[PDB]
């Protein structure tokens, strides 16, 4: 019996394995934009993904992670909030089964169809296990997906999906730039949170890109036909395998623009 997004397993259940999951910063939140206050100290964003290695795409059995070669500074989060260098070791999404909801975050209590979770470690910490014990161990730059005009870079993802349809299941993967996926602008918001899956660690600082990325109907009607289960069980659709806002509580979300 273990952890999922299913009614007997969902993040209702988490805190009972995993206490953590009512703790001071929990992810994801409420970004009430009028509530965020602009901090003229926060520097730009410095995303530097040039020289970055894809290796292989992982259905987990709670999402779908494109990992990354992160042995040496190839792909890096810089600037920001952030002091010194995270390294990039994959990335994933959220999403729903229907378009209005998907996504972690909310903006002033709107649902996004889905949102991009690039996941990076403090490279002071040596490895992303000894990262996750820390309070500035990672940083995760979330970005929201909505349904309208197809995203090209998204495309080779969505393509690879039907080998990887069942948990448990790989393949290689590449060869794929993540600057593909981003957003004209950098503008953000960040807070001090948490993973949003168990085991729910307070250990990462959240900047979450005020612009969405439009992805297609049919791009997203791709992703809901992965599945939770491993080859030869029940078909559960991996659909809705997001988190719902956490307590804000004693904290300020910061924004990088006016
Ligand atoms: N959704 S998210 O907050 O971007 C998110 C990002 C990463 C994770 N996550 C969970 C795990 C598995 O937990 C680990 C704990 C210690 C060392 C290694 C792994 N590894 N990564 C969970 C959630
Ligand atoms: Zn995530």
């Amino acid at each position: 019996h273990h952890w999922g997004y299913g009614k007997h397993n969902g993040p209702e259940h988490w805190h009972k394995d995993f206490p953590i999951a009512k703790g001071e910063r929990q992810s994801p939140v409420d970004i009430d934009t009028h509530t965020a206050k602009y901090d003229p100290s926060l520097k730009p964003l410095s995303v530097s993904y040039d020289q970055a290695t894809s290796l292989r795409i992982l259905n987990n059995g709670h999402a779908f992670n494109v990992e990354f070669d992160d042995s040496q500074d190839k792909a890096v989060l810089k600037g920001g909030p952030l002091d010194g260098t995270y390294r990039l070791i994959q990335f994933h999404f959220h999403w729903g089964s229907l378009d209005g909801q998907g996504s972690e975050h909310t903006v002033d209590k709107k649902k996004y169809a889905a949102e991009l979770h690039l996941v990076h470690w403090n490279t002071k910490y040596g490895d992303f296990g000894k990262a996750v014990q820390q309070p500035d161990g990672l940083a995760v730059l979330g970005i929201f997906l909505k349904v309208g005009s197809a995203k090209p870079g998204l495309q080779k993802v969505v393509d690879v999906l039907d080998s990887i349809k069942t948990k448990g299941k790989s393949a290689d993967f590449t060869n794929f730039d993540p600057r593909g996926l981003l957003p004209e602008s950098l503008d953000y918001w960040t807070y001090p949170g948490s993973l949003t899956t168990p085991p729910l660690l307070e250990c990462v600082t959240w900047i979450v890109l005020k612009e969405p990325i439009s992805v297609s109907s049919e791009q997203v009607l791709k992703f809901r036909k992965l599945n939770f289960n491993g080859e030869g069980e029940p078909e559960e659709l991996m659909v809705d395998n997001w988190r719902p806002a956490q307590p804000l509580k004693n904290r300020q979300i910061k924004a990088s623009f006016k």
